[PDB]
């Protein structure tokens, strides 16, 4: 049941609602919830829910955890609030979970991709060349920063 | 001692790099613990700059780490970089919002927002433009805890 | 094993996110050490992306730190973020330059460039537009070890 | 005398010369110079020579040291080269040394700046208010990012 509050909190972040985020956040801290337990979920969210929409999201959130470590309560509340608000208002993407589609397919390396392959063409020196095996298909599904990169 | 550190943070909050430097210099002559100064700088990076530039906490944290690796005398420049950086950043106190919501708390979880809820819809699966779903309890929908004033503006406008 | 990791780095170098993911997935099914994968990702962030985006090393390092804090199963997403991020970044091998200069070495310090040199002039004191001062030995002036190809371009143009 | 090489290396960075930087860099590593000794000077340079011209310079350089730690030679050479090139081509400023002018002057807090001062005006709530003592003057001398902030 405190799993229910942190769930409401993370779904609020995922839904881009900074008000509900703070509300569930305040709920957890009036309840004396463990801050490392909040931070671990923020980190995961920074990569599972924001991810390549803003690839510096994990950087900001880690700085907020480190800062919290040095500082603790009552002041640390600001790190919790910045990191929570920061994820709530960021653009969203779950394209980092594309790894699971690839793990499903997995469940032999082309020659040109072998270590010290003799017929590898280095893209820096220059491109058509195949990176998947012959018998294989799109695993990565882009949805922010990843849009421009795409 | 606690007045000097106060004048330091207020000069930063007031966007005064010169006074910022003067109270920093005061503090180190007087033997103040650099870890203590870095605590207040980390705090002020979220409390006084905050989402006006959420990179501020990364830069200051990295100044703090640089100081742990180098120590004095050269550590004095990382105190100075961190301090100057906050003094000249745009300011916002919007992270103080959490206290507003905390006052609203001082509250059951809606069913669709519980862990593993069967009626929860996931914005990542959503083929539309905005998933309309309740995130606050019903008696509170519409209530506003956060408004931005820099980087928070742009993010808000989207 | 060393062929799989090779195909992984080459897919990243080739800007292929799909193949990148497939060889990542291959590696973790096979039990590959995540620290080993992160080493190659840190390396590739400087060798293959490099000054095309010097933030790449910060992001990947931070993925690595996130993995140390979280471990599996959720650590798999930080491997994935780091990997995908390099696959889609602009590429540059311009940090390989150091090997060129290393070949020129395989050499006394000019006097004005020695520690505490009395004839050294400091670009920070310089009231002009560009301090013309020798940084290479005289028999080497004009020689070029680095050319950019992204972020390195802009920095170069200045 | 290996102090002479690292000096040539740092002055080359300070002079914005990426070629000479690499040259002295290669010199230090063919000599088996200690990489922590190179990195410590890069860090200092990232703040004393680049500083607020690019305030993420210390971030990049620290990531390059951490990466080097995990990896070592021969591959680590890339972290050394990226961080060295990165500082060489960055815009330059020594405005972080302005702290020493202030330490010279130092060698009593206005009331409104005291802890819990009754007549402090908070800039968030709103500005003319004095941050230096009455008897005091410009310490900070901006020269990149600090230009825009100024």
């Amino acid at each position: 049941n405190h799993f229910d509050v942190i769930s409401a909190f993370i779904k609020s972040i995922r839904g881009s609602d900074p008000d509900a985020t703070l509300y569930w956040l305040a709920n957890m801290v009036e309840a004396g919830e463990d801050p490392n337990f909040i931070f671990r979920r923020l980190l995961i969210s920074a990569c599972e829910d924001i991810g390549l929409a803003d690839p510096n999201a994990i950087v900001v959130v880690q700085s907020c955890c480190d800062a919290f470590d040095r500082v603790g309560f009552p002041e640390g509340l600001f790190f919790l609030s910045q990191a929570s608000l920061y994820l709530a208002i960021s653009p969203k993407s779950n394209s980092t979970k594309s790894i699971f589609k690839a793990m499903e397919a997995i469940k032999l390396v082309p020659n040109h991709l072998k270590n010290n392959a003799s017929n590898y063409l280095n893209p820096h020196n220059y491109l058509q060349q195949e990176y998947l095996p012959t018998d294989l298909i799109k695993f990565w599904k882009p949805k922010g920063w990843e849009k421009n990169k795409y």
